[PDB]
């Protein structure tokens, strides 16, 4: 399948695409404002993620640091990213359908549209100034708005017993992005698409 990753923000991002234990396609790439990067993801992939990283440095080999979303210091992510990271999430060709979501369960750093480029299903977006509003205790220094599990490490915020409720903090993300997951046991805002669909991830969409 095809995703096309586009930086419509006015600042450079370093896009990342991983499943958790391996890169997807090249695993990451720099995107100056306006730049599109199309990748190939295998049918049937489960639990894929696409995110932006901000304020990176990488040397000639590719090793470095980013202030949000860092994946073990690699330009080319083979693992997932340090919060706060807005997440595009997907598992493809499940049993005849792909399933797409955007998640604020690791926080928010960059606004995002994650829309299908082929018919049958609707996209999802979170574009609100979450970082401008973010509650003080959830602010990150380095940039972004952390989730409460990251800041406080409690069973309730992390949903560690499998029983957790909405919180004042989950609800701050759900007031501003209804269509995105705001905590682990949120009512699912997942989208079911035909198997083998293609997609576009747009950072800053409304930019």
């Amino acid at each position: 399948a095809t995703f096309e990753i586009v930086n419509r923000c006015s600042y450079t991002v370093w896009a990342a695409a991983s499943k958790g234990d391996a890169a997807l396609d090249a695993g990451g790439r720099q995107l100056n404002s306006g730049e599109s990067w199309t990748i190939n993801v295998e049918p049937g992939t489960k639990g894929g993620k696409i995110w932006a990283r901000t304020d990176c440095y990488f040397d000639d080999s590719g090793s470095g640091i980013c202030k949000t979303g860092d994946c073990g210091g690699l330009l080319r992510c083979k693992r997932f990213g340090r919060p706060p990271t807005t997440l595009a999430e997907f598992s493809l060709n499940q049993y005849g359908k792909d399933y797409i979501d955007i998640s604020n369960i690791k926080g928010f750093n960059v606004p995002m549209d994650f829309s299908p480029t082929t018919r049958g299903c609707r996209g999802v977006r979170c574009a609100a100034d979450i970082v401008g509003q973010c509650p003080a205790k959830l602010k990150a220094p380095g940039g972004g708005c952390n989730d409460a599990c990251t800041v406080f490490q409690t069973s309730e915020y992390c949903c560690t017993t499998g029983k957790c409720g909405p919180t004042e903090y989950s609800r701050f993300f759900k007031r501003l992005c209804p269509d995105a997951f705001s905590y682990v046991l949120d009512k699912p805002t997942t989208v079911t698409c035909p198997g083998s669909s293609n997609y576009r991830v747009t950072f800053c969409p409304t930019a």
